[PDB]
């Protein structure tokens, strides 16, 4: 392994160009983004084989230093005309290759730093407001690039990825977990009535990465969209584990989004532990944070 | 000092008695809760001059255990036939003092940990879900009492507080800092139009504590219109400083709210570093995160 | 209420005036410090009468921006020439209040960013790096002071508190919690062995508010020489709870230090959870992290 | 992909054989660990392809509990006769997949829990306490195995790494960045002298993995050791940039280990922002906290 970079480059951009025009899903209502605000954390990885010497001699001339990487990045976000993280990420990694000739291979992950809008009253009624916003610490959309340049001089994207980070959904009633392994090490009580808690990292790669940027908003994928997919699946599904949930969700997606080659999931169970079991006269239980162990499950579904 | 408990008693109860007919403002369309879900964080502290030997001579004898506390908590949740998380704390205080004479003093927090609704097909068209729910890691309400136990064995609420924790909100434009001192310790540039990215954390006090517990909802100040307040204050107003919002804030809250005496206000300045000024063609600029440092300010204003 | 400051003004000085000349405890090896690297971070609060047309009315002319308190501090701890956080935050408040004549009230927090010796082979021999530090995440010492101006305009301090923050000790024998109430809410079992784990926080006043300046050392009490009070009592103690033990290591904190009047402790009950009691031809057990809930203890000795 | 399991396995094991008979090198003291206290933190990713209808059909008919993984393992640390983290992946790795039949691979991390030796007064003296320890959230050893069944049902280790994680190094004074490339995006100073503050993960692997468990100890790489290189070679080094020390890092780990094969750096760069150049009448800075961004490095020195 040889390569350096810049982490948690944080950069804000109002008034982006708005993400209009986006084919809609039954399951969801989205169909753009206005951008008012577009709030973006971004990683860069930079590597090639005439960066050794910075590390066997600590000549440091074919150092672009990572503070001006942050600097690139910044700047890049205030030329960019499109609308989407990925095809900002294309235009970052398009434009420093171009720069930067020694570099042989730009790796870029950005996380979209998320806002919701909040409610101010306009000539006697609430509205969504234009100007002021609330800073969500939920769910968000990701995106990764790997770009290389080739022998010949030409520039080719060797990975592109989308996701939804950090979407947490706890569905009350309606899951069970049984007929698992019983044996020596077993001690966990069947449940067919469990209020599944799962943490849900969700991640896609397109048949065609052109698809990503949104210049055509038709074949772009939404990570609201496929928030909205999740939530519904789950509601529709008696489910019976964890894996059973995920892969249904996928294939959703994938039955939503035929442009998409493959959707992956990194899940966790964060189910509370049950303290009390009937209430007079309610439907209702009382439960509470279980120790710290976490299940967790990792699949791709395939187009 | 001299006093002892629990913290981080979290408790989850499914189908609480639903909050409703809370009396509305026209800057939020709150009207009550659901409580299918509803979830609280607690801490307990009591005290009594009878703890005195479980320190000087380590006599556990009157010593509650601290999770005998846990489980108190967590059963009362079950039994609590109420709709307010301060409702809930009235309850498990007096329930407390009745049960363990030597106390003489409880105090305790709840936070609520909330949980938002999300989109399921139902029949052919998206709705809230009535089972999946997700969880939020953005503002949430807040509840503190104290209770004593008189001379005489009466019991009497000593001090009861409401809040709003969490709330954090970004103003794209209409703010200024204009006209503080300029010194040999200066360096802040005036700035005539920033983007104000203020934490607020809201607290407020009832003339009358029977109007905390919700019993009678016309009288129930929600944590949810305090934050639809202070959202439509924000837009409405152009800003000259964090302390002039939240003096006003405040005297909004305490117009649509004549039943409060007072509300205090703890707000922090998280507003972005500019890095592009004008972007062509656009409206547009670029920010960044600042170094760490952080202004604060604090303030009550009464009724 | 109503003030304004700036929080988390981190400070890092090099070659500060080195602590020597302290008086010894049995407990303790500590000598002084060297003060190659000093790491501070500073929360500073004003107040004033004067500042209420701020709040008021969008007044800035009296506001001493927070962005120039953050300078103000930086600024002394370069010229700061004594050899305490407690002497840099008189020096600050002293300074503060002397430039701004209409701040009335000004307080203080200083908490040590603690940096530990590394060593280093060179001339031959391992010894101890004069250039070479490891920060560490663990306890460090804080101060926290408060100065008013009064009508003459002499400047008074208030209240001073030095203390020790952070430290978690686990001592796996030699512990029991036995004897408390076993009512209709209690399921912990007695436990005549336990791995006691808690985490402390521990504050002490002085009698005279100069011996926590450092200027005359043998009258200073170091935050090191507490902790290694804790560690040697908690060692020595057949403990019978947290609220015994701590009682127990402020009684040998006052002897020790016959000019401190009083000693606060904030304690937590972080103690693991059993899972193998019995291990075949050892003396070992196994244990997990707990749930999340934690009891707690705050009590003062006084003097 | 397909596989699962379970994280944040916590536990802690009293009296563990102790590690001896290790061999020294110059830049370390290191002799051993006592393990009167040894706290890990596992997690388990189990694979196979009969795992495929858990999540294509819901059927749980050969699926372990996460939870009965949780148990497995805790269960192992009481029974392992083992004195290295290392060591104790294989035991459990092996152990798994002989009880589990179905299943073909398992990939396991180790992350050392780290203690702190304290100091007691007893019999007269101060000595290193045998009962009281400090948890450290400082650095931390780790470990990584993967094990593989293959037709015949034989087991093979496919992979193992061992490491350091969490080493925070801040070297006050000679350390320079000079000589980068200066361009449109370049606005950072050359700095001559530099207080460099790096974030350090070292990783190495072994040429025999046998030498990782510790069976014959003087052939065992610890943790501790690579720490004390890592700060010798810090110091011995007037450092040209963050890339120019690890690789003089890997260098002399190198040449003290010949049995390891290679060592893997990821280095983050937090060195602070000067506030203040001349103090009269001192050779002493002041310092202050970054914005976020931070520079990083990734890089292999191979044997
Ligand atoms: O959904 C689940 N999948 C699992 O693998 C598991 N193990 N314990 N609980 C579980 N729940
Ligand atoms: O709103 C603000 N109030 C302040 O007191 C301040 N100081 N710097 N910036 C500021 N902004
Ligand atoms: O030391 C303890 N004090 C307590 O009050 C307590 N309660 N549960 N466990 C406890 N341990
Ligand atoms: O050591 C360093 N390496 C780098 O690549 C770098 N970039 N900015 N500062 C730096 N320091
Ligand atoms: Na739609
Ligand atoms: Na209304
Ligand atoms: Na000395
Ligand atoms: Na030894």
């Amino acid at each position: 392994v040889m390569y350096y970079g810049k982490g948690d480059v944080f950069a804000y951009r109002t008034y982006l160009k708005p993400l209009t025009g986006v084919r809609t899903i039954p399951e969801s209502p989205f169909s753009g983004r206005d951008h008012i605000l577009f709030g973006v954390n971004v990683k860069i990885s930079v590597g090639g084989t005439k960066l050794l010497t910075s590390f066997t001699k600590g000549d440091n001339s074919l150092v672009v230093a990572t503070d001006s990487m942050k600097n690139f990045i910044q700047k890049h976000l205030a030329s960019y005309t499109g609308t989407t993280i990925e095809g900002f990420l294309e235009y970052v990694a398009t434009s420093f290759l171009k720069k930067y000739s020694h570099i042989e291979k730009i790796s870029l992950i950005g996380e979209e730093i998320p806002f919701e809008t909040t409610f101010a009253v306009k000539n006697g009624n609430r509205a969504a407001s234009e100007l002021v916003f609330k800073k969500s610490r939920n769910e968000y959309a990701t995106a990764y690039l790997n770009m290389v340049r080739n022998e010949d001089n030409t520039l080719n994207i060797t990975e592109q990825q989308s996701g939804l980070a950090g979407l947490q959904l706890i569905k009350v009633s309606g899951n069970s977990f049984v007929g698992f392994i019983r044996d020596e090490y077993t001690t966990l009580p069947e449940d067919s009535n469990r209020p599944l808690f799962v943490y849900l990292n969700i991640k896609w790669k397109y048949k065609n990465t052109e698809d990503s940027f949104g210049t055509n908003p038709e074949n772009y994928v939404a990570a609201e969209q496929i928030r909205d997919i999740a939530t519904s699946v789950f509601h529709e599904t008696e489910t019976l584990s964890i894996q059973h949930l995920i892969y249904l969700i996928g294939r959703r997606i994938l039955e939503r989004f035929p442009q998409l080659q493959e959707v992956y999931f990194e899940s966790q169970n964060h189910t509370w532990d049950k303290i009390v079991e009937e209430i007079p006269e309610s439907e209702g239980k009382v439960y509470t944070e279980p120790r710290p162990p976490y299940g967790f499950q990792c699949f791709t579904v395939t187009q």
